[PDB]
């Protein structure tokens, strides 16, 4: 959701390990920076289309290694009010330990993410 | 606005708050990962060519806020064996503080850093 849009590789090591496409683009400007309290509503699924999660605010500390890595990784890249959806591969999730029973060992999971606000350090 | 010999912008913000030169491409085919323990070397100096600091091993753990913004944002993006040039806006570095009597408020800071290896973690 929507075709034009293709999943730009925002791994740091640009192993594509985390593919983020714009589903829904900000229209304001401020953007969240390491240390940062967030404030986001997401939806979980299994590649085979399983819902295993969902906020439907979850709130942390980004860039503290307190969420799952795609996460720290993504979400230093949205606007405020961005909706996107990022493919995440094992390693930058729950990798080979998985989480019972929910998630599987070695789970490349799918993400939608908005953003709702955050407030500095 | 820097020239192109300041480098890429490689902040998620994309607001060139790090600007990285890769002076030496990295020969390893691993690459540090969130949560991973590195060690490097680094070397950084005032825009105005003053040296505040130098470890010339430094040891963190990625990812975690254990460090400047700036070097959880440029270390995820080095090869081992690499050695980058990072140049960083304030906000990524002491912000207003700085670090008295060396570091002034709002300095910009410009590092040298070589990625010698990390531990798996």
């Amino acid at each position: 959701a929507p075709l034009p849009m293709e999943g730009v590789d925002i791994s740091p090591k640009q192993d594509e390990g985390v593919l983020k496409v714009i589903k829904r683009e900000g229209t304001g400007t401020e953007m969240p920076m390491i240390g940062d309290r967030v404030f986001v509503h997401y939806t979980g699924w299994l590649l085979d289309g399983t819902k295993f999660d969902s906020s439907l605010k979850f709130s942390f500390d980004l860039g503290k290694g307190e969420v799952i890595k795609a996460w720290d990784i993504a979400i230093a890249t949205m606007k405020v009010g961005e909706v996107c959806h990022i493919t995440c591969k094992p390693e930058y999730a729950y990798g080979s330990a998985g989480s019972p029973p929910k998630i599987p060992p070695n789970a490349t999971l799918v993400f939608e993410v908005e953003l709702f606000e955050f407030k500095g350090e």
